C-alpha cells in the first residue's frame, strides 16, 4: 500500500499528479524537506480504487514530501526534471554500439572492446561482407534492419521537432567524429552508417539482418560473443523501411554532412528501384537462423512510408500519384515496428501543398483527428489517463504507449492540435516512471524502484550489479510469452503482467526502437 507517482520528477510549468488505492477522498499536503506545508489538496476518483491528487499549481522548485493518509512520497520539482533521463536514453544508443571502442571514461564500469569485428557470410552463398557498426538491438547483439529504420526515424523527427531540449544533453561525444553534430544526429549517424553496409551493390536490395545463426548465452560479454555472423536474405520489407529511413536521413543531414545526405538519398533511389522489380514477400527465418525474425504479412504500409519519405524528400508530386492511393488504404496508421503508416502519413503531410492533392490531405488530415479522438477516448476512460486498454499489454507495450503519445506531438506540426496531446505525454512519461499499478520506474537507473534486472547480455554478463543506465523495458504483457511471466504472473491483470527478472525477455527486455519514442516524448515535454 503506497503512493503511485512520477519519480523522476515534475516540471514547474507542466501538470503533476499522484496516484493511491483508495475508498473515499482524502486530503493531502506537499511539505517540504523540513516539514512545512506548501500545498494542500483533496483526493478524487478516476476508477475503480484509483484516486488521484493534483498539485499542477505548486511552481515554487524543489524537493517536497507529499502525505496523503500514512503513506509519504518524496516527489521533484524542477524546470528541466527530465534533463538526466533523457541524456541516460540517448546514451543507451552508444552503450549498444557494435564494432566500436568504448572507453572507460565515456562509458564507466559498462565499457568494453570492439566486438563483432569478424564479416559476415551471405546466407546460401560464400560471399562475405563487412557490415560493422551500428547498435546491438536490443538484450541480443543482432542487428536487424526493419527495426533499426523506427530508431533512426524517431531520432531524426526528435532534432526536426525539439532541437533545444536535445542540445542540453551530451551523448558519447569522444566515441563520435568530430566535428560534431547535434546530440541526436551525432547519436543516429552511427546506424545510418551501418545501414547502409546492409544494401547489395547488386540488386539495391538490403539485407533483413546480420546476426549469429543462434542466441549466445545470456552471460556473453560483447567481445566474447564470437560465434559466425550470417547475413540473413534481403527482404522487401529490409528494403522498404531502408529507402524510408534514408530519404529521412537525406533531408535531415543536408545542412550538416551533405556527403553522407547524398549517398542516403542515392541509397533511399536503389532501394526504390528494387521494391518494384520485386513480390512483397515476408521474411521468414531461414533453416538455421534462429535469432529474431521481425516478420510481417503486411508490406504496403512499408511502401506507403517509402514513397512518402521520397516524396518529402523529392518534393516532387509525381510521387502523389503513388502514395495517394496508398493513403486511402484501411491499414493502421501506427508508428513501428511493423506497422509504419503513420511515419507515411507524417511525410505526406510535411510536404508542400503545392505537390499534393488539396482534398486528398484533408481526408488524411481528418482520419488523424478521428484516430487522436479515439486515442483520447481511452486515455478519458484510463485512471492513469494513458491512451491504452487491457489488451494493448503486449509485448513492448511501453512502445505501444510511447507511440501513441508520439502520434499527438506529431500532428501539432501538421496543424492537428489535439485538445489532450500535452496531458498525454505528461501521463505516458508518468506511467514509465512509477505512475502505475506496479510502482513500477520502467527505465534502469532512475526513480525509487528503478529496473535492477533486465533482459541484457552486456548487463547480465558483467559483474557490476546496476544494469546499463537508460534502458526503457518493453514492460507489462499480459500474454505471459516466456516461462518466468508464464510462472509468476497468471492471473494477474494486463498492467501487472511484469517482472523484474534477466531471464524475463517479453516483459524485461530493452531495445533501439523502445528507447527512441521515449526520446521524442520525453524532449516534448521539456520543449513545452
Ligand atoms: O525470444 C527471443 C529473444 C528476444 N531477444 C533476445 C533473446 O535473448 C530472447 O531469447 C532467447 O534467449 C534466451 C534467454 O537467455 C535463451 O534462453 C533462448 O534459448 C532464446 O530463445
Ligand atoms: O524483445 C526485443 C527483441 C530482441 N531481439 C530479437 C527480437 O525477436 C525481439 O523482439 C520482439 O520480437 C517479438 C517476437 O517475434 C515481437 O513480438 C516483438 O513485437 C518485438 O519487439
Ligand atoms: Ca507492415
Ligand atoms: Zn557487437
Amino acid at each position: 500500500k503506497s503512493i503511485f507517482y512520477n519519480q523522476v520528477g515534475y516540471l514547474i510549468s507542466g501538470d503533476k499528479r499522484f496516484w493511491i488505492q483508495a475508498h473515499e477522498p482524502q486530503p493531502f499536503a506537499l511539505r517540504t524537506p523540513e516539514g512545512q506545508a506548501v500545498f494542500a489538496g483533496m483526493t478524487k476518483p478516476v476508477g475503480g480504487n484509483w484516486y488521484v491528487g493534483d498539485f499542477t499549481a505548486l511552481r515554487v522548485p524543489g524537493t517536497y514530501t507529499l502525505t496523503v493518509g500514512t503513506l509519504e512520497a518524496r516527489v521533484v520539482i524542477h524546470r528541466r526534471a527530465y534533463r538526466d533521463v533523457l541524456e541516460a536514453m540517448l546514451r543507451f544508443f552508444d552503450y549498444q554500439l557494435c564494432g566500436v571502442v568504448l572507453p572507460e571514461d565515456e562509458a564507466g564500469p559498462w565499457a568494453h572492446g570492439a566486438c563483432h569485428t569478424s564479416d559476415a557470410k551471405v546466407f546460401g552463398t560464400e560471399r562475405a561482407l563487412a557490415c560493422p557498426g551500428g547498435w546491438h538491438d536490443a538484450g541480443d547483439y543482432g542487428k536487424y534492419t526493419v527495426p533499426a529504420a523506427k530508431a533512426v526515424a524517431d531520432l531524426l523527427l526528435a532534432h526536426e521537432y525539439f532541437p533545444a531540449a536535445l542540445a542540453h544533453v551530451r551523448p558519447m561525444r569522444s566515441v563520435h567524429r568530430a566535428p560534431h553534430l547535434p546530440p541526436a544526429l551525432e547519436v543516429a549517424r552511427e546506424e545510418i552508417a551501418w545501414l547502409l553496409t546492409m544494401q547489395d551493390p547488386a540488386t539495391g536490395g538490403v539485407y533483413h539482418k546480420v546476426t549469429t545463426p543462434s542466441f549466445p548465452p545470456l552471460d556473453t560479454r560483447p567481445e566474447d560473443d564470437d560465434a559466425p555472423l550470417v547475413l540473413s536474405p534481403i527482404s522487401y520489407a529490409a528494403t522498404a523501411t531502408f529507402c524510408a529511413a534514408m530519404a529521412h536521413a537525406a533531408l535531415v543531414y543536408r545542412p550538416f554532412d551533405p556527403a553522407l545526405s547524398s549517398c542516403c538519398a542515392d541509397a533511399a533511389r536503389r532501394a526504390y528501384a528494387w521494391l518494384g522489380a520485386h513480390e512483397m514477400q515476408p521474411f521468414h527465418n531461414p533453416d538455421g537462423i534462429l535469432t529474431g525474425e521481425y516478420g510481417d504479412a503486411e508490406l504496403r504500409d512499408e511502401l506507403l512510408w517509402a514513397s512518402c519519405a521520397l516524396l518529402r524528400m523529392t518534393g516532387d508530386s509525381a510521387w502523389a500519384r503513388v502514395c495517394e492511393p496508398l493513403l486511402d488504404l484501411d491499414l493502421p496508421w501506427e508508428l513501428g515496428w511493423a506497422d509504419v503508416a503513420l511515419y507515411g502519413v507524417m511525410d505526406y503531410l510535411r510536404t508542400p501543398r503545392a505537390a499534393v492533392s488539396d482534398d486528398v490531405r484533408n481526408k488524411v488530415k481528418s482520419r488523424l483527428l478521428r484516430e487522436l479522438d479515439a486515442l483520447a477516448a481511452m486515455a478519458e476512460s484510463h485512471p492513469f489517463g494513458i491512451p491504452m486498454r487491457d489488451d494493448d499489454f503486449i509485448w513492448g507495450s511501453n512502445m505501444v504507449l510511447l507511440n501513441r503519445a508520439m502520434a499527438f506531438l506529431l500532428a501539432e506540426g501538421v496543424g492537428v492540435l489535439h485538445p489532450a496531446a500535452h496531458t498525454v505525454a505528461q501521463r505516458a512519461a508518468d506511467y514509465l516512471f512509477g505512475a502505475n499499478p506496479l510502482g513500477q520506474c520502467y527505465v534502469t537507473g532512475f526513480g525509487q524502484r528503478p529496473v535492477r534486472h533486465p533482459h541484457h547480455r552486456p548487463s547480465v554478463a558483467d559483474d557490476v550489479d546496476h544494469p546499463v543506465p537508460g534502458m526503457v523495458v518493453g514492460g507489462p504483457n499480459r500474454h505471459l510469452q516466456d516461462e518466468i511471466a508464464r510462472a509468476q504472473l497468471a492471473g494477474r491483470p494486463a498492467m501487472e503482467a511484469y517482472i523484474d527478472h534477466q531471464d524475463s525477455y517479453s516483459t524485461n527486455e530493452v531495445a533501439v526502437y523502445w528507447n527512441s519514442p521515449a526520446v521524442f516524448v520525453i524532449a516534448a515535454l521539456l520543449e513545452a
